[PDB]
């Protein structure tokens, strides 16, 4: 129906591997998928401590839209943490972006700070069970928290329904990660200009065991998106457990947004 | 008259270019068993930070999996499982640790011997698979001045000669993580010949598929005659990475494998 | 009847591309008369970690300045030298430290004003001075979807243009350490003009030669009398370095400058 | 006389900038002269952290080696710890270099480990006085000691005779640095097949402050070098204190080595 070119962006600690099942689904409806490795994730050669904020993080996603040929637009699809990059990427590259697509998502904002929906995210679910965390100096002084997730957390709250071979796949590849939660407190907040006029659609289930219910609903009465698809059931990684429904919602989108 | 069912610890080896990712079928199929799996990441491969040019040997590439042998617990004793090119991991392995090793498991892969330079079943698999069609090669200079050949493998290999049968989401997957690699072939060339009272000594199970599109039939049969294995299993079907298009069949023969060595 | 002899605290700034070891022998002789002085690298200049596609605006690239400003002792004074584009870090200073400064003085330096957009005497020193010969340009998009334009300074310019009379050890050093630079003229351009209560307030000595090869002696005069200086001083020869083919001089009237608004 | 082309290396924690005197003086006599800035120092774009080796530290000068059209040949000459380098360098690339000129500098040997000379001058001069010191650990796990350079230090032993407009620079454009002496008592010794073979110059002056008279008497005893200068006088920084004794004592090297 519309063919689209898709830019599928993991989320913090992943890879764009988490994309293995959704970028042939969407290919075989004819549309062109882009998967990209943030900084320090997946098989990007970096490693987290040389990364200073999250928008060195979200490097690969601008080059990329800066070689885009001229008049070329595309859907951005994130997850999870991902949504700071979307909002990131349509400051800088507006009219490249015919989408921003949030798939259990954080949503922000222009009207807060650049960290507030990370602080919301933490608020709901404080604890991340046995994940440890570090420390890193930045360039510029500032102490970064780093992450390692841990794997009772990854098999119960991310990857819950995902099957024993899905989460196998996680934790072999499986990195560290940062939200740069303290630098983002410090950013400007995001324009109404760039990332304020892009077409925004939010896909999340109430099934989903990390960004729980009542965050998402709390997220979307907050900044309420052009389009919110719920899916039935299926975990936070609906692009594994749900990977045919959000190719579907996905042709709705390119449908929609072309 | 009197079965033996055996639990074992399988450490499982990839091949070069790959990482631990490539076990992530067969890892959860050994442990529905009740066996412990230890599914390494060897240097510059998977998510190991190094990178290929700071390696400068095969068995450089291959401490990840001397220094987990080095640590086994004493009396502890593993059953290596490797792919493709691993098989060289294993030799280097049991000519440090044969004692700690149970049997090693070659799977479509390289099967070296004592007789001939450690580099010699790597030139005959070149000589029967000579091109590798869209991979891209490169060269760096290692720590005592030998140039060492890299190679970024290319996708239409990868589709239709390593991962011929293989799931969309296999093939997509490998293409999201593939790294570059080495043979490291001309330092192998040098390298001393593997130990008879190491890696002579231990048990050999060949498994193999003449569907296999890159180690094939009468590369795989050569090695065989060249050096008889204890045990030959040939899966009928699949493709090159039998872990992921025969999984349940490759873990049930692994069973066999526990039950007579481990 | 009764002289005065001040010390003071100068703070230097170096012009986009440079950094603080430009005034490596101008700080020296300025202690040697008592003086404090602090040089200053701005954002990704010198040996500042950053690199100029993290830096938004001229007011981010002037960060370690403002940060030093802040830092300052209460009632505590600084008399800022700039070089070349660093009138525009005075301009931006003077306008959140208006108290914290006694004079701003201009080396063959860009003289804002309050008057006009803050890009003004950067347009008008581009339309004197347009063909930058050996430079290579590059851009960027900024926070917001700016593009902006970066800079490698040609070679050539270097020898010529910029150090025309320096010592070839000096130009040989300039070539060592030299980084890309920006104007972000177009985002200074889009800013809100300088203040009358902050810069429009401050002391302004304007020092400057009529040798220089590259802020040419109409340009120079133009911003003279476009925006007319507390003082002008006009060194005989030496080239657009002054604090490096004309340093004791520069020096000396430096410390007429602290005797004066010290 | 003979026309050389030189590579010049700088010490840890400082850059290509030390050589800005000497460059000048050679290229005046015909020669053609290459100073890199090592990993991580003068304006590298690297940090010190994600440096996790010597040998990594050398790439700069690995990489242009590795580039040298056939035929061509250099002289390397090195400053205090950049005979590291050299012996590195020579291991890999034995047949582009016509000779190793070590100024004030280790010289290391076949025989022991690759950081025996660094033992060696930390017990000759084991307090850095003001210098501060930091650590990281590598990516394989290693903890990797750096200091920043105390300008006690600088002044007196390492710049002792220089010009305060020298010293002042020195100071300008100085970074963090890093022996790895952990990961070089690690490493495989020089061999004697690359570095082993090549020709080897030391220039050193008895009046030096930091690399005092007894070590360096020591090194010479220890590997003796094919031909050995003393500088009257100068300080540890000869290619600044004694720049055109340096230059003609190059192109005797030059002369020699062709
Ligand atoms: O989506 C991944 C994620 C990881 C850690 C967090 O703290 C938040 C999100
Ligand atoms: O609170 C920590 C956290 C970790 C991973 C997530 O995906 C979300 C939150
Ligand atoms: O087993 C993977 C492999 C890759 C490249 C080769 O040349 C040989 C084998
Ligand atoms: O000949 C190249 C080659 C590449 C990959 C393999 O797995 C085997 C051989
Ligand atoms: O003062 C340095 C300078 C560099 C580039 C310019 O375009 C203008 C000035
Ligand atoms: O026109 C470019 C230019 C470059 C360097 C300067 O210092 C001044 C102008
Ligand atoms: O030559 C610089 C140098 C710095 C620190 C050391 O510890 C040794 C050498
Ligand atoms: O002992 C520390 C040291 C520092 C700088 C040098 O140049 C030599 C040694």
């Amino acid at each position: 129906m519309v063919t689209a070119h898709f830019v599928l962006i993991h989320t913090i600690c992943h890879g764009a591997w988490i994309w293995h099942k959704l970028k042939p689904a969407l290919e075989r409806a004819g549309h062109k998928v882009t998967a990209l490795d943030m900084a320090a994730s997946g098989i990007d050669p970096r490693q987290i401590e040389q990364i200073n904020s999250f928008d060195e993080y979200s490097e690969p996603l601008l080059t990329f839209l800066e070689k885009l040929p001229q008049g070329e637009k595309v859907i951005i699809v994130g997850e999870s943490c991902a949504g700071l990059n979307i909002a990131i990427a349509a400051d800088r590259y507006v009219d490249k972006i015919a989408a921003g697509v949030f798939h259990n998502s954080l949503l922000p904002d222009t009207v807060h700070s650049p960290s507030y929906t990370v602080e919301k995210l933490l608020e709901s679910f404080p604890d991340a069970r046995d994940t440890e965390y570090f420390t890193f100096t930045n360039i510029t002084g500032e102490t970064i928290t780093t992450m390692k997730l841990g794997f009772v957390l990854l098999r119960e709250n991310l990857f819950t329904k995902c099957t024993d071979g899905e989460y196998e796949l996680a934790k072999m590849v499986m990195r560290k990660g940062s939200l740069f939660q303290n630098v983002l407190a410090q950013r400007p907040k995001f324009t109404e200009k760039g990332y304020g006029s892009i077409k925004k659609v939010y896909i999340w289930t109430d099934q989903d065991k990390i960004f729980l219910p009542d965050f998402q609903r709390w997220q979307i009465a907050n900044y309420k998106p052009d389009k919110v698809y719920q899916v039935q059931g299926g975990d936070h990684k609906l692009q594994l457990t749900k990977t045919e429904e959000v190719a579907h919602i996905l042709q709705e989108v390119a449908d929609a947004y072309a």
